[PDB]
């Protein structure tokens, strides 16, 4: 159906739909059985990224030498590319197999926490899941709410209805609806003026109307079809960076073996000579250039957000992950996302004498702490019946009619319609029992609005003025059934503009003392133990004329608020969430600096403050907290000043909210603003991350960089700790690298320096690259989290990535494992038990092997080219760099406190490896392209013997490190 113009009554009688009732449940059942519910080579290609590129083309230049049909060897030549394929295919495999995993945890966690949407039918207002929406349905959505179908409009609550179509038009500005019909059918979605369409948001009102469009007949759905942290692009950069070192290198090596071009192990040739050294510059160039670095990158990033999964924590901005980690200061919401989100009336109080500067006092307290419509009122530990006092009557009737907010069958619990706050203003009526009306007779359901439909009754409502966050007040205006207006708001703001008090029924003029009478109880329930949030109660009576006044600007309001009497004022209990005193501590132990940035009254988030941690019961607040109207209030000089001392914030206007993030920004404060409502979506949106509850609105959520499904605040720490275990992982990554590569360049530059024949066969040189730089690297992207990942300070986006002493320790390891593979093979000429005993000064010059060469005789005849040295560098140098990768497990932390198991997917990499190592070198057919297998006894007790002191020049610099950790 495409009924989109005619008007309101044509559209319900095409549905057979009634507008109070709805649909019944086999009406839904059929409209769900006829339209539905409402709702390779690229995955497999991490081949993009410009380092894999390098590996390719020289896995072409080698099956093209291969191609020859000599490869100088025919078996050996065919080798060459498979081994360059290997591990360029391994690590993609293991890249997409973390990415298997990570959308295998995203779609679990969307069954975990589906959409919602508020909806009328046969069996109050409900709400089920959006995906259960079929067209006939009647919803009604609000202010916050996202629109989960197109919906046709059959009535507006409000004066005016707003909603963002950024999503659908691209339009920014809200546009403002109607319930009139439209001319054309054809017309652009632009001018369909009488219609919700799902994605957008409802920017102001609250409106009801029928749904004709569900799952793909959706008019968003039809178009629906068809780089991350700079980091990255310093990471292209420094892939690029060390490309370019890495071929300035191996074009330099070509060069300083040209005079090697003419040696008789190559033929006897320049042109034979310069291919063998042009192998050995592609074999060196392929070695050292890091080749799981995209795989590291999408490893660590699968692992993280399938950690988040497991800690049920949405993360809408894949880049996001990182930002958390250098985030140097966060301030979040108080209510709902600090608090457990639970409210319920405990205290009240009224006036009960006036005279002078002398008041009396008493104070009415309420049992049970839940939504329940059970309580009893107490005072002085003696229960109270609040029939006799009139003030109690009409403070419930403030609680009632000026409020607009069902008993779940399933669950067997109460649960709120509409706001929380509001919500415990419905249940304090219901405990009251004022007009003394038999309960008993009544359901559940019938209950829980049994009080409130007595009042409605009694009182018929005329208009309703909205809620506005600026002037802190919602102005109801009520009549009796048959043919006053009373203001409830923030207790500061409310009592200004009451100029009297009604002493039980009799109404005097305001009292500067008594006025403060009030404010000191407010305050002592505000900054007590309890933390209570009070609400201000009063009733203008002396109401002004409806069409007398004017409904279209809501800041006009307050004209309309003068002269109020004083009724009452009521507290309500929100305890703080049981994880949230631990987050602020650990934020404190990692330097984040906590900021509270909420539009409650000051005397209440200062003692959070004080039981949370953010400020110490010990600490006194000077200059650390402000209110919105003092935050004005201060000198420009004051005014930055404040922003980076003060960790809390209070009474802020929604404009003030993301002004606050931009004065932090200004002195490069990395922030992370935590919100529920739409108060907070001006800044979620400008803060660099946003994070939303799962019980937030939907508008919240849509500028949150994070959605928790479990709103937990515990969250929020372990997701900043992840973001900052990708960052030591990525470290670890270009320092086991690095560190092991340089001292392949060392060994080679040492052969020729020391004057020993050169250390590896181009296929030597290419096979270390498949063992040391290939699954053994990419297995540190699971490494465990550090012992000091929450302790050290965060990360800085203007300092360098490689630091000033990491540079030096990727030398001083790249100088002993350079050397230990050149004394390896040094040590089989110099002494060896199977090799010849030829020291006389290492005869510095091997070049001189025919005929008894005079003054350098030899034991034996030339035995260099034999294996056995060339093995024994190779030997060593794949032990030494598994020994190496032992040293990546952890930045400065020795490894006898992270043990070398702690990481699981390293331990079988490396045995993996040393098999793969031991299955070459032993299994017949296989040396044949590869040289000779070495001794078992005497060799391997002499590699390991070698291999292990890296440990050891790991743990000292460790401990140097442990002495002192500065950049330098
Ligand atoms: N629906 C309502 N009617 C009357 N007064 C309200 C009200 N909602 C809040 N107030 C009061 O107005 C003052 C302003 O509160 P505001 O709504 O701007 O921030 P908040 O802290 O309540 C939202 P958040 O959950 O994000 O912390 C509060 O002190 C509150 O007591
Ligand atoms: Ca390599
Ligand atoms: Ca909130
Ligand atoms: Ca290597
Ligand atoms: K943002």
């Amino acid at each position: 159906e495409n009924a989109h113009t005619k008007t309101v009554e044509e559209v319900l009688g095409h549905f057979g739909v009634n507008e109070s009732t709805g649909l019944s449940l086999e009406q839904v059942k059929k409209l769900k059985e006829r339209w539905g519910s409402n709702e390779l080579e690229l995955v497999i290609e991490q081949f993009e990224d410009l380092l894999v590129r390098i590996l390719l083309l020289a896995a072409c230049i080698s099956f093209v030498l291969a191609w020859f049909e000599e490869g100088e060897e025919t078996i050996t030549a065919f080798v060459e590319p498979f081994v360059i394929l290997l591990i360029l295919v391994a690590n993609a495999i293991v890249g997409v197999w973390q990415e298997r995993n990570a959308e295998n945890a995203i779609e679990a966690l969307k069954e975990y926490e589906p959409e919602m949407g508020k909806v009328y039918r046969q069996d109050s207002v409900q709400r089920i899941k959006a995906k259960d929406i079929v067209p006939g349905d009647i919803v009604e959505i609000a202010v916050g709410d996202k629109v989960p179908a197109d919906i046709r409009l059959t009535s507006i609550k409000s004066t005016t209805l707003r909603v963002d179509q950024s999503i659908l038009t691209g339009e920014s500005v809200s546009v403002i609806k109607h319930t009139d019909p439209v001319p054309d059918p054809r017309a652009v979605n632009q001018d369909k003026k009488n219609m919700l369409f799902s994605g957008t948001n409802i920017a102001a009102g609250k409106a009801m109307g029928v749904v004709v469009a569900t799952g793909v007949n959706t008019e968003i759905g039809k178009i629906r079809d068809e780089e991350r942290t700079p980091l990255q692009q310093k990471l292209d950069e420094f892939g690029e960076q060390l490309s370019k070192v890495i071929s300035l290198i191996c074009i330099a090596v070509w060069i300083i073996n040209i005079g090697h071009f003419n040696d008789p192990v190559h033929g006897g040739s320049w042109i034979r000579g310069a291919i063998y050294y042009f192998k050995i510059a592609v074999a060196l160039a392929v070695a050292a250039i890091p080749e799981g670095l995209p795989a590291v990158i999408t490893t660590c990033l699968a692992l993280g957000t399938r950690r988040m999964a497991k800690k049920n924590a949405i993360v809408r901005s894949l880049p996001s992950v990182e930002t958390l980690g250098c985030t140097s200061v966060i301030c979040s919401d108080k209510t709902g996302t600090l608090t457990t989100n639970q409210m319920s009336v405990c205290r009240m109080f009224i006036l009960d004498k006036v005279e002078g500067d002398t008041c009396s006092l008493n104070e009415f307290t309420i049992t049970g702490s839940t939504y329940a419509p059970i309580g009893e009122v107490h005072k002085d530990d003696k229960p109270v019946k609040c029939h006799q006092y009139d003030g109690l009557v009409e403070l419930a009737t403030i609680c009632a009619l000026c409020n607009d907010s069902d008993y779940n069958e399933a669950k067997g619990v109460y649960e709120k319609v509409g706001e929380a706050t509001e919500t415990a203003l419905t249940c304090l009526v219901e405990k009251m029992n004022v007009f003394d009306t038999e309960l008993k007779g009544l359901s559940k359901i019938e209950r829980a609005n049994a009080c409130n439909s007595v009042i409605k009754q009694l009182m018929k409502k005329e208009f309703t003025l909205e809620f506005s966050r600026d002037r802190k007040s919602m102005s109801v205006y009520c009549t009796p059934n048959k043919p006053k207006m009373f203001v409830k708001g923030a207790p500061e703001g409310v009592i200004d503009r009451c100029t009297h008090i009604r002493v039980g029924s009799t109404k005097v003029p305001m009292t500067p003392g008594v006025k403060q009478k009030i404010m000191s109880v407010i305050r002592e329930w505000g900054s007590g133990s309890d933390t209570l949030r009070c609400l201000a109660l009063a009733t203008h009576d002396n109401p002004m004329r409806r069409e007398e006044m004017n409904l279209e600007d809501s800041a006009n309001f307050i004209k309309y608020e003068t002269n109020l009497t004083f009724v009452g004022c009521v507290g309500m209990l929100d305890p703080p969430r049981i994880e949230v005193a631990s987050s602020v501590k650990l934020c404190r132990q990692a330097g984040i600096r906590v900021i509270m940035i909420t539009g409650d009254n000051k005397g209440t988030a200062v003692a959070i403050c004080r039981r949370i941690g953010i400020f110490g019961q010990d600490e006194d607040v000077t200059s650390k907290a402000f209110t919105g109207r003092e935050f004005d209030e201060l000198n420009p000089s004051a005014q930055r000043e404040a922003c980076l001392n003060a960790r809390c914030f209070a009474r802020v206007e929604p404009s003030h909210k993301s002004k606050i993030v931009e004065f932090l920004q200004s002195f490069d404060e990395i922030t992370a603003m935590t919100g529920d409502g739409v108060n907070d979506a001006p800044a979620l949106k400008k803060s660099e991350i946003g994070i939303a509850m799962g019980s937030g609105t939907a508008v919240a959520k849509t500028a949150s960089e994070m959605v928790l499904a479990d709103d937990n605040f515990s969250t929020i720490v372990a997701a900043v700790e992840e973001g900052r275990a990708i960052y030591n992982n990525m470290k670890q990554f270009i320092r086991y690298l690095i560190s092991s590569n340089v001292g392949e360049v060392v060994c080679i530059f040492l052969t020729a320096a020391l004057g020993f024949p050169e250390a590896l066969i181009p296929v030597q040189l290419l096979w270390v690259n498949l063992v040391t730089d290939g699954l053994p690297a990419t297995a540190l992207g699971f490494n465990p989290p550090d012992l000091d990942i929450m302790n050290k300070p965060p990360r800085n986006p203007k300092e360098p990535l490689i630091s000033g002493w990491l540079f030096f320790r990727y030398l001083a390891i790249g100088c002993y494992v350079g050397a230990a593979t050149v004394g390896a093979a040094a040590w089989w000429f110099i002494a060896a038990d199977g090799g010849p005993r030829v020291t006389f000064y290492q005869l510095s010059h091997f070049l001189q092997c025919k005929e008894d060469n005079p003054d350098f005789e030899g034991v034996d005849c030339a035995v260099f080219e034999s294996p056995y040295p060339m093995t024994m560098a190779l030997s060593v140098l794949v032990t030494i760099e598994m020994c190496n990768a032992l040293n990546s497990l952890s930045e400065n932390q020795s490894l006898l406190r992270m043990p070398p198991w702690e990481n699981i997917w390293l331990v079988g990499s490396i045995c993996l490896s040393m098999s793969l190592h031991f299955l070459i070198l032993y299994v017949e057919p296989l040396p044949l392209i590869f040289q000779i297998t070495p001794l078992n006894l005497t060799q391997w007790l002499m590699v390991l013997k070698i291999s292990l002191p890296v440990i050891l020049m790991d743990e000292t610099l460790k401990f140097v490190a442990r002495n002192y950790l500065e950049p330098a």
